[PDB]
């Protein structure tokens, strides 16, 4: 049950004038793609805050990875879901390393320790195997939704409930404009993630995806028991698991979709006019 809105000013949206004439705003299965300029963002922290909204992140820093886990994390606390309930669950090697970041009312961090895998088939899975597998009941129990990204970024700029929905992928900022066939897809049909020429919606990048728990659960479980049955039978997707995401957004839809705004290279990329904002991006 959701109580009304309060009263709220603000101008009027125009049905004769679009917010953004330059980009596609809506995918053909009807999904908002999420760019400046499309969302009235206290409308949508009135909707999600009135819900109580917790919103899970997860983040993987292994090895030498943990270094940026500071930035990463103290960048959140400027940019990511500021007003709202945030758990980060920090999935590592060394809880040691794990820097003590001063976090904001409201926002609470999990070190969770990984897990052994000697052989690099299973730290290719681990990611899809721990969110899926061995996370499922805490989540649940803890976040509505769960948003999944790389540790080797920072926040730039406001990353908020406007991505919330029950299953999202984000543009990869390298393809974003390209036609399906250089879509760096999974091209050999013995692999489980095999998408042909003629197929294909958008390139997702594998560093930030979420939706709902139950959606991401779903999507996790999916990935993982599509990756065992590649290593059962000798092959390994191009990009992994970024690979297999892509299978699976392809065949199960998602419900938005960010723009490249939410994952940017600005050092191999640049800033493209058609990016009013560079919200979360790679750490040179």
């Amino acid at each position: 049950f959701m109580v009304s809105l309060p009263r709220m000013v603000y101008p009027q949206p125009k049905v004769l004038t679009p917010c953004r004439k330059d980009v596609l705003v809506v995918t053909p299965w009807l999904a908002p793609i999420v760019w400046e300029g499309t969302f009235n963002i206290d409308i949508l922290n009135e909707q999600f805050r009135l819900q109580n909204t917790t919103i899970g992140l997860t983040v993987f820093a292994i090895k030498k990875y943990v270094a940026f886990l500071k930035l990463f994390l103290e960048t959140a606390e400027k940019h990511f879901m500021v007003g709202h309930r945030v758990h980060y669950y920090v999935f590592t090697d060394q809880p040691a390393a794990v820097p003590r970041v001063t976090l904001g009312t409201g926002r609470q961090l999990s070190v969770l320790e990984v897990r052994a895998y000697k052989r690099w088939q299973d730290v290719s899975m681990r990611r899809m195997e721990m969110i899926s597998d061995f996370c499922e009941r805490r989540f649940l129990s803890e976040v509505d939704y769960l948003v999944c990204v790389d540790v080797d970024m920072e926040f730039r700029d406001h990353v908020g409930v406007e991505i919330l929905t029950p299953l999202f992928g984000t543009l990869h900022p390298s393809f974003y404009g390209s036609s399906r066939e250089a879509f760096t897809y999974e091209r050999r049909p013995q692999s489980q993630a095999y998408i042909p020429k003629d197929e294909g919606d958008f390139y997702y990048m594998g560093a930030f995806f979420g939706g709902s728990v139950q959606e991401v659960q779903r999507l996790t479980r999916a990935c993982h028991q599509a990756m065992m049955v590649d290593q059962a039978n000798g092959i390994e997707a191009v990009w992994h698991d970024e690979s297999h995401l892509n299978k699976y957004l392809l065949r199960h839809k998602p419900t938005k979709v960010l723009s490249p705004e939410y994952l940017w290279d600005q050092q191999l990329l640049g800033w493209p006019a058609v990016l009013r904002k560079l919200r979360f991006t790679a750490v040179p």
